[PDB]
């Protein structure tokens, strides 16, 4: 039934044609069960083991490096016995790394908790219905409940489905709807209709929502909707349909390989144009079948030279280490890719209760009457410190500590708070903290009484377990609570009947202690207590009292206020009719006003500061809460989201108000407003989405089940360490410490990491440039292969793979948190940096090819072959005449190729020092600042030797160690790089900007 909250009890029964007295028939149940399905949230299992892997290859650069791997195997057959000892060493290491990351890849992702699983933990296994099937109530499987069922709920019960309340059995039905509002306070339901068809959950006080629980009372209702058609279902649907977007960095990479596929494809065809001068001459020394082999080989070369493999492993390494670092800072990162995105945050959306606040109601102000005299009435106001349920704190009179026991009014105020209470305190020994037992607004009263210690009870030596209710028990010993007149909706107050301890039932001196909404209570008072005396309530006194209640109830504190009173001469136990509550208000009459207490859920101590720091980093903070607007705005002023006196008419909205604005208005509203109150779960995700429609990287921080959709939606969802499992499993990070401050340090860590990732992302890609310049030259220039695609891999995995990981340790800046969030679009390489790496790029390309063509012409132990007979090195065994000198097997010699690889390596070992800073001369910025980089270059050079000496290696790589005569040469061809880029680093920093 849609909109059951807007209809009457009769209309709802009619709608399904059911009897409140008998319930559905076995037929009706079967028909409904088929028409609506089972009352269950569809389970969503994670991707299978097979999927995870396949998804691994889904990457373009990965599918291009795989295609080349195949062509590298198809042509792995065509080979003779000269090198028949190593023919498939390439098709091996090419797919070895592919399946290496693929496998490991799934070793991180397949390890994740499911949010819907956690969510279904709010689904009860059992429910209670009245089926025509039989007379007494049946207890069946919740999933077997259907719309139209007549259900019964009782205190402690976890509501089975979205139900329209039919009849409330007790005086009141109290419900905890924190899974939908994040507020634990008991909501008092009723059965009357709620007209507005757009009423938010907080407004549907005639409905019971699946997943919530009964705090107190017994009720009968009719099921309106089940399964995914419930409020918890919408939460479930927003979490199912999600799939976090690709981080900003991943997009830059996906863009890179998006072009690499175009550039390479274009370079191949490019070289093709330079191979038309051999197609003309009518020669049969190379058929088409053979003629194609050339291209498929040069292609596999370009691919392995372009695709900067190894990077995917360098990144994962930096992040993994960062995560360990952040964990030390109390920030558990569940999604590595989010670490980078957190530094790029411009807006932080935050839940209020239990996130910005402690979620522990605390009484911080209270007053009693001082003296009365005609139109003059003065109050004794006090303040109480303490923001938790712990009995730690003091009572302040004018900011100066005092003893409550001195004031008689406070002895009575405390007596009422201890007696007119159904809650208590408890010390959780396992957790080492004090926790409430029962309602929060009542435990605040319990806690206040322990702090006041109006009878000066000796408590310093009691165990924390016994300290929890010490002072309350003392008071419970003075008066016996005969019975309590439970709260009534038409009274807004509650009272308890008490007789003196150790007196006869006939004895005189009984009292009623009242607690309630100030208006009603104060109006039933005809007297005001003064110390231990009592004088008549008069217009002046009443106005004095109501004036301060008004200030406290709506100010910069907007506190929940309770008036405490007592009936000095209550009715005789007998003449009281307890079974009829409409008679209670009259019993709670002729009252003596005693005092007022003011409470609120405080903010966490370190939140104002944390938000100021966020502001410094150019990050805005917005509040989105299910709690009411008045207290939401109050808290916003207390933590600095609003000015103590700022006008917020257009800067704060309730969910309902927001829903009224048209779409374009809603959007703009998210840019202007900083406080959204009395919202529903989907309102939070919608706000985050609007924020994202302006291309802002938004973080969401919360602790409730109602925060899940938004947490899921935000680029960076951050859950409170001591919050719900649902929130945690939907987040990218968890603040084990529960401090907002931690978020700030995580953003800082996020900015620093990316800065370092920026360098080694350039370093590696840079290297890959010089490589392609090489393969390009020795492709349209005729020359033999200076470097084979089976060597590059090792270089881009171990040679550069080490300096990279070393760069991820560059010392971060100081002004890191004084600059505004960087744009998601900010490119890695462009402008002068595009050219600077273009020069170094082509350079290495010819720096290697030059060392190869050097071992021939201007060489030593090599044939001084002329450049012409060098480029035509092919025509040797076919054209002996023209081209002739030595043996035709000196080209594929392990010398020329082993001369270019030494250059490439020596260059990149110098380029890693050039990447220690964008526009900074290595001389100005000591290349030894990063000790891990120096030691890194060593391990690479040593491994460059090891890949020569130990024969089992240079065999597959086709390399041969060089001596001083040759090695000294490399140092003089690569070393000049600390100049080109050195001069270039001067240009930008002296002719562009700094
Ligand atoms: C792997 C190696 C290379 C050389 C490659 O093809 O990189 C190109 C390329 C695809 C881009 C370019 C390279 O393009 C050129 O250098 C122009 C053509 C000259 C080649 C001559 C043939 C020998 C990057 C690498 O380099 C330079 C030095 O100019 C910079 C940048 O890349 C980034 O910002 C890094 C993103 C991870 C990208 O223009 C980028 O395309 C984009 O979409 C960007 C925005 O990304
Ligand atoms: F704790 Al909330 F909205 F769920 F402030
Ligand atoms: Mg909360």
């Amino acid at each position: 039934m849609e909109a059951a909250h807007s209809k009457s009890t009769e209309e709802c029964l009619a709608y399904f044609g059911v009897s409140e007295t008998t319930g559905l028939t076995p037929d009706q149940v079967k028909r409904h069960l088929e028409k609506y399905g089972h009352n269950e949230l569809p389970a969503e299992e994670g991707k299978s083991l097979w999927e995870l892997v396949i998804e691994q290859f889904e990457d373009l650069l990965v599918r291009i490096l795989l295609l080349a791997a195949c062509i590298s195997f198809v042509l792995a057959w065509f080979e003779e016995g000269e090198e028949t000892i190593t023919a498939f060493v390439e098709p091996f290491v090419i797919l070895l790394i592919l399946i290496a990351n693929a496998i490991v890849g799934v070793w991180q992702e397949r390890n994740a908790e499911n949010a819907i699983e956690a969510l279904k933990e709010y689904e009860p296994e059992m429910g209670k219905v009245y089926r025509a099937d039989r007379k007494s109530v049946q207890r069946i499987k919740a999933r077997d409940i259907v719309p139209g069922d007549i259900v019964e709920v009782a205190v402690g019960d976890k509501v089975p489905a979205d139900i329209r309340i039919l009849s409330i059995k007790s005086t009141t039905l109290r419900v905890d709807q924190s899974i939908l509002t994040g507020e634990s306070v008991s909501v008092i339901k009723h059965t009357e209709p709620v007209p507005d068809p757009r009423a938010v959950n907080q407004d549907k006080k005639n409905m019971l929502f699946s997943g919530t629980n009964i705090a107190a009372g017994k009720a009968l209702g009719i099921v309106a909707t089940t399964g995914v058609s419930t409020e918890i279902g919408k939460i479930r649907d927003q979490m199912a349909a999600t799939e976090q977007d690709k981080t900003p960095l991943q997009q830059k990479l996906d863009e890179f390989g998006e072009q690499l596929s175009k550039v390479i494809s274009l370079i191949c065809v490019a070289v093709w144009l330079i191979n038309i001068g051999h197609f003309n001459d009518p020669v049969h020394g190379g058929s088409w079948i053979r003629g194609a082999i050339y291209y498929f080989k040069i292609a596999v070369a370009l691919a392995v030279a372009a695709i900067p493999e190894g990077l995917p492993a360098v990144i994962t390494t930096c992040l993994a280490l960062g995560t360990r670092r952040m964990a030390k800072k109390n920030a558990i990162v569940r999604s590595l890719p989010s670490v980078e995105t957190l530094g790029c945050t411009s807006v932080i959306c935050s839940d209020k209760t239990g996130t910005l606040t402690t979620n522990q109601m605390s009484v911080c102000k209270m007053f009693i009457i001082d003296k009365v005299d005609g139109d003059f009435c003065s109050l004794n106001e006090f303040s109480i410190t303490g923001s938790t349920y712990a009995p730690e704190g003091e009572v302040l009179k004018n900011d100066k500590p005092i003893r409550s026991g001195q004031f008689d009014g406070l002895v009575e105020l405390a007596t009422i708070c201890a007696l007119c209470n159904d809650s208590s305190l408890d010390f959780n020994e396992t957790k080492g903290v004090y926790e409430k037992v029962g309602e929060a607004t009542e435990t605040a009263l319990t806690t206040l009484v322990e702090k006041m210690n109006v009878f000066n009870t000796e408590v310093r030596n009691l165990s924390k377990v016994e300290r929890a209710n010490a002072c309350n028990s003392v008071i419970r010993q003075l008066m016996k609570k005969e019975f309590t007149l439970e709260f009534s909706r038409d009274r807004k107050s509650m009272s308890v009947y008490c007789s003196p301890a150790k007196s006869s039932r006939a004895a005189v001196g009984n009292k009623m202690f009242v607690k309630g909404a100030p208006e009603g209570v104060i109006d039933r008072c005809n007297y005001v207590r003064v110390g231990t005396t009592r004088v008549p309530m008069t217009g002046p006194v009443k106005e004095k009292i109501l004036s301060v209640i008004k200030e406290w109830g709506t100010g910069r504190d907007t506190l929940r206020c309770l008036a405490l009173a007592t009936r000095d001469t209550p009715p005789k136990r007998e003449e009281m009719v307890l079974d009829d509550s409409s008679r209670f208000m009259e019993y709670e009459t002729d009252l003596t006003f005693v005092g007022v207490v003011g409470m609120l859920d405080p903010p966490r101590k370190e939140v104002m500061g944390s938000i100021q720091l966020c502001r410094d980093a150019g990050i805005r903070v917005i509040m989105i809460t299910g709690d009411n607007k008045g207290t939401a705005i109050a808290i916003c002023r207390r933590i600095g989201i609003f000015g103590e006196n700022e006008e917020v008419a257009d800067r704060a909205y309730t969910g309902r108000e927001f829903d009224d604005l048209p779409l374009a208005e809603q959007r703009e509203a998210c840019r202007r407003a900083c406080c959204f109150a009395r919202v529903e779960p989907s309102h939070k995700s919608k706000i985050v989405e609007y924020l994202q429609s302006y291309d802002e990287i938004t973080a969401m921080t919360g602790d409730g089940v109602n925060d899940a959709p938004a947490l899921k939606k935000a680029e960076i969802g951050i859950a409170m360490g001591s919050g719900t499992a649902v929130a945690k499993t939907a987040s990218e990070m968890v603040l084990a410490d529960d401090n907002f401050s931690t978020i700030v340090a995580a953003v800082e860590e996020g900015r620093a990491i990316y800065n370092n990732m920026k360098q080694f992302i350039r370093y590696l890609i840079s290297s890959n440039v010089g490589e392609v310049v090489c393969i390009f030259l020795t492709a349209a220039l005729g020359l033999p292969e200076a470097l084979i695609p089976v060597q590059l891999l090792w270089v881009n995995l171990v040679t550069d793979g080490l300096p990279a990981t070393a760069l991820g340790f560059n010392p971060p800046d100081l002004d890191i948190m004084d600059r505004p969030p960087r744009s998601p679009k900010e490119p890695l390489i462009s402008g002068w940096l595009f050219f600077r790496y273009m020069a170094i790029g082509g350079y290495v390309g010819a720096a290697t090819v030059g060392a190869a063509a050097w071992w021939f012409m201007y060489a030593e132990d090599g044939p001084g072959v002329t450049y012409h007979q060098l480029t035509h090195f092919m025509q040797c065994t076919e054209d002996h005449p023209h081209f002739e000198g030595l043996d035709c097997e000196i080209f594929e010699a392990p010398e020329p190729m082993t001369m270019a690889l030494s250059v490439l390596v020596t260059i990149e070992m110098c380029n890693a020092l050039n990447s220690l800073s964008e526009n900074q001369s290595l001389m100005r910025m000591p290349p030894w600042v990063n000790i891990w980089l120096l030691g890194s270059i060593c391990l690479s050079m040593s491994l460059h030797f090891l890949i020569l000496y130990v024969d089992p290696l240079p065999m597959i790589f086709k390399l041969k160690a060089l001596d001083l005569t040759q090695w000294l040469m490399v140092l003089k061809i690569s070393l000049p790089v600390i100049g080109l880029d050195e001069i270039l680093k001067f240009i930008a920093r002296n002719y562009l900007e700094g």
